[PDB]
This record gives structure tokens, C-alpha cells and sequence, in this order.
């Protein structure tokens, strides 16, 4: 792995960041061809380039892009990659956006901030344990019921937007023992939270529309924040009211209870079911083209496991006994990283290698990672580009260590130290809760996917009951 510079080129300062943008949302293939003809081009998993949004909303578009397992890690590495306001990329939402606080997310270990907030989230998320495998059950159930009628009524029932539904209403019942529907809120929360969302991000998402039309109004400038605060404040009034336990334990923590409901409402929105809204359809949309063979293995193994280890119910000690369903999740986060890019600004002058050079990154420079091309390394996992269910199974365990949607390898957790998700354990988990009370419920399933912003819709067509 000799030295070498590392290839790419910047261009002319305000023009080129304008035009790769363009290609970067509307040239033919995508941010994956984006990505795979400079990869091929430069003979190279490492290489510079501009990344949106560009000119207005970010004022440094250059980056050094990484793609295979080898150079990724270094992203993790927060002794040598500062992680300070860019969990965004090359720009932050503005603060008016959460507010006036810069909520955890963006906070730099370095920062006091940083561990206080997501130690907060650890309680959060601990106080919350005994009520997630009951409530998510109970909200499930209802929507797989509601999901069965609308199929018997119109032969075909679409998962994304019920889904999302259950899966605020999960949240509310498991953090804070709430039922947001049972409030203003109605079932109008994931509308309210895309609303805001899209306020934040607009920069850089790809909602499918014409260039000329998303060029000047979403990614040139930031979007006027007064124009959300209604819908804000909506979802802030929810969990101001509902996190008592959680603002409480923040004063003790040293942090004021304003700031802490603004950090609740990120975490739960943003955080939980941004990566959710999407976690979910996807792993239903691989096992479902998995075919039959998949279904009843897995119908099998939970089944056995809960009735052998779980005296009826679904418990820890009877989901460690299901195999299958936990290497099935994996793969889920393996194959299609729910959140794809992570940034790190190198702290100092250091060197980093991919598969065949070295690489010399200064201080100052913004390093890029796009997952997706960085866990199917064809050197690292065989057939990458195939869902394998069982790929974690036994010795398969070998690679969690790759496993990286978490923003660190599977094998680690999140800690004050690090910037690893601060909820790892409780997406593993309620995910896993996903596969098994689909598994309870039915034999097996087919489906139909559609187009959109967050990769595939996905619309259930057949569900054969157990019975
Ligand atoms: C499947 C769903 C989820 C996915 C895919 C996901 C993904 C991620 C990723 C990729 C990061 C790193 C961002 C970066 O610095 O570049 C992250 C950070 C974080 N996530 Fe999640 N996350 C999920 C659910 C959650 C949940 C449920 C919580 C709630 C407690 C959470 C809390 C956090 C926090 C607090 C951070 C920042 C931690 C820090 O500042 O060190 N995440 N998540």
C-alpha cells in the first residue's frame, strides 16, 4: 500500500460545486453513479470531491470521499476526526430550527454538552426497558389488524405512512408511557415531523422534483425557519408535557428543562423516527423478496423460541434464542444503511489506507463516508449486493465488526466518549421486536414496491396468517 496522493479535483470555486450538485441529483444513476464513476475514473475507493448543497446554504464543499471498509473506520476515530456541526455534512440546519440550542447531535465530544445531553438519552432510553417489548406489541398488533382490514377491503395496503404512524405511537407509549394519538397531535404527528424535517434538510434531499424547480427554492438557500414554528411548537408541546420524568433527571444532569425538551423532541423526531421511518420498510422489503423458504424458517424459529424460552411471550432470553431473526437484521442494516453519510474533520496531519495506498489527509480537511459502498466491500463481505439472511449466523459473527449503521462497528456501543448512535441497543432490539410479531402473525407475506424519497414505498399484497 505505497503512498500516493490522494486523486480528484475541486475546480474552479463556485462553478464547480454548483454543477457537480447537479449531477449529484439529477445525472443518470444517482449518488451511486455519482460515487462509482469517480471511483472508476480515478481507479480509486478514495478521492476528492464537492458534495451538495453548495454556494449558499454551505460555505466548504470539499471533501475527501471514502469507500471501502478499509479507510472508513477512521470516521469513528475521534482522537483524529473532529465531529462538531457536521452531523448534516458541510452545513448545519440553522438553530432556529431546535430552539436556539445546537442539540447533541452536532456536539463534538469535546464538548461538556455532549456527554450531560447523551447521558440524558441513556436514561431516556433505560427508564423506558421494561415498557418496549409490551407497548411496541400492543401498537404492532394494531397496526398489522389495521393493515389486514384495509387489504380485505381493497385487495392491496400500503405500509409507509400507517407504519410511521405506529411507529410514533410506539414511541410516545415506550419513552414516556403515552399515547400521542390520544392527544392534540392526532395521527398527524409524521406529517408534522417530514414538515419539519424538510425545513432542516432541504439542502441536500432529493424529493424527485425538477431541477429548475429544486435548485432555487430548496437548495440554494436555507428555507425561512418562521414558517415551521407552528408545527414545531406543536410537537414541542407534546413532549414538554409528556417527558416530566426525562426533564427532571436533565436538571439533575445540569441542564435546563427548556433544553432538554428541545433535545427530547430531536431525538424521538429526528433521530428515532427519521431513522425508523425508513429502518423498517426496508427490512420488510428485503425479507419479503427473501421468498417462502425465509418466512417459514423464521416463522419457525421465533415461534419455538417463544413458546420454549418465553412461556408465551416474547422476552430477552427467548430472542437470544432466535439466530436467523437476529443475523435477518443485520443484514437489514448491512446491506441498506438506513442513514448512508457520515462526516469527520480531521483534528490533525495524519495517514490513512485504503485497500492498495496510503493516504496522507491534513489538518483541517473534511473526510466523507458513504456507507452504503463502505459495508458491501466485495473484500470484506462475498456477494455483497445480496440480501443473505443467515450471512451473521454462527461464524458469520465474525463480521459485526463490520456492521456500521450505528456510526461505529455492531461489536461496540455507544458511549460519552464517542459520537456512536446513542440508541443502538433499542433499534437492534425493536427491530428484531419488528421480525418477530410479524413472524407471530403470519406464515409468510408478499409485496409491491413503488418509487420514492426514502428509496422504496413499500404495499403489502398477501398476508397468510399463521392460525
Ligand atoms: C434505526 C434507527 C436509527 C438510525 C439508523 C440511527 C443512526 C444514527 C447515526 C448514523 C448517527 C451518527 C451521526 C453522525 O454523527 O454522523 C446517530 C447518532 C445518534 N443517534 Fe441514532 N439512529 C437511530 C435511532 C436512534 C434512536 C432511537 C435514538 C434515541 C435515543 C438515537 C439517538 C442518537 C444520538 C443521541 C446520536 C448522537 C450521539 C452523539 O452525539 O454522540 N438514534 N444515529
Amino acid at each position: 500500500k505505497p503512498l500516493r496522493e490522494i486523486p480528484g479535483s475541486y475546480g474552479i470555486p463556485f462553478f464547480q460545486p454548483i454543477k457537480d450538485r447537479l449531477e449529484y441529483f439529477y445525472g443518470t444513476g444517482g449518488r451511486d453513479e455519482y460515487f462509482r464513476s469517480r471511483m472508476q475514473k480515478y481507479q480509486s475507493t478514495v478521492f476528492r470531491a464537492n458534495m451538495p448543497p453548495g454556494p449558499f446554504v454551505s460555505s466548504n464543499p470539499k471533501v475527501i470521499v471514502l469507500l471501502d471498509a478499509k479507510s472508513f473506520p477512521i470516521l469513528f476515530d475521534v482522537s483524529k476526526v473532529e465531529k462538531k456541526d457536521l452531523f448534516t455534512g458541510t452545513y448545519m440546519p440553522s438553530t432556529k430550527l431546535t430552539g436556539g440550542y445546537r442539540v447533541l447531535s452536532y456536539l463534538d465530544p469535546s464538548e461538556p454538552r455532549h456527554a450531560q445531553l447523551k447521558n440524558l438519552l441513556f436514561f431516556m432510553l433505560k427508564n423506558s426497558s421494561n415498557r418496549v417489548i409490551p407497548q411496541f406489541e400492543t401498537t404492532y398488533t394494531e397496526l398489522f389488524e389495521g393493515l389486514e382490514a384495509e387489504l380485505a377491503k381493497n385487495g392491496k395496503a400500503a405500509f409507509n405512512d400507517v407504519g410511521e404512524q405506529a411507529a410514533f405511537r410506539f414511541l410516545g407509549r415506550a419513552y414516556f408511557n403515552s399515547n400521542p394519538e390520544e392527544t392534540k397531535l392526532g395521527t398527524s404527528a409524521p406529517t408534522l415531523i417530514s414538515s419539519w424535517v424538510l425545513f432542516n434538510l432541504a439542502p441536500t434531499l432529493d424529493l424527485g422534483l425538477p431541477w429548475f424547480l429544486q435548485e432555487p427554492l430548496l437548495h440554494t438557500f436555507r428555507l425561512p425557519a418562521f414558517l415551521i414554528k407552528s408545527t414545531y411548537n406543536k410537537l414541542y408541546d407534546y413532549f414538554q408535557s409528556v417527558a416530566t420524568p426525562v426533564m427532571e433527571q436533565a436538571e439533575k444532569l445540569g441542564v435546563p428543562k427548556d433544553e432538554a425538551v428541545h433535545n427530547i423532541l430531536f431525538a424521538v423526531c429526528f433521530n428515532t423516527f427519521g431513522g425508523v421511518k425508513i429502518l423498517f420498510p426496508n427490512t420488510l422489503k428485503w425479507i419479503g423478496l427473501a421468498g417462502e423458504n425465509l418466512h417459514t424458517q423464521l416463522a419457525e424459529e421465533i415461534r419455538g423460541a417463544i413458546k420454549s424460552y418465553g412461556d408465551g411471550n416474547v422476552t430477552l432470553e427467548a430472542i437470544e434464542q432466535m439466530p436467523l431473526t437476529k443475523s435477518v437484521v443485520y443484514e437489514s442494516l448491512r446491506i441498506e444503511p438506513p442513514v448512508p453519510p457520515q462526516y469527520g474533520k480531521a483534528k490533525s496531519n495524519f495517514t490513512i489506507e485504503s485497500h492498495d495506498a496510503t493516504f496522507e489527509v491534513k489538518k483541517g480537511e473534511m473526510l466523507f463516508g458513504y456507507q452504503p459502498f463502505a459495508t458491501k466491500d466485495p473484500k470484506v463481505f462475498d456477494r455483497p449486493e445480496e440480501y443473505v439472511p443467515d450471512r451473521f449466523v454462527g461464524d458469520g459473527e465474525a463480521l459485526l465488526k463490520y456492521v456500521w449503521w450505528s456510526n461505529g462497528p455492531e461489536t461496540e456501543s455507544p458511549t460519552v466518549e464517542n459520537k456512536q448512535c446513542a440508541g443502538k441497543d433499542f433499534v437492534v432490539l425493536i427491530t428484531r421486536l419488528f421480525v418477530i410479531e410479524l413472524f407471530r402473525r403470519y406464515d409468510s407475506f408478499e409485496i409491491e414496491l413503488g418509487e420514492s424519497p426514502l428509496g422504496a414505498a413499500v404495499t403489502l399484497t398477501f398476508l397468510k396468517r399463521a392460525s
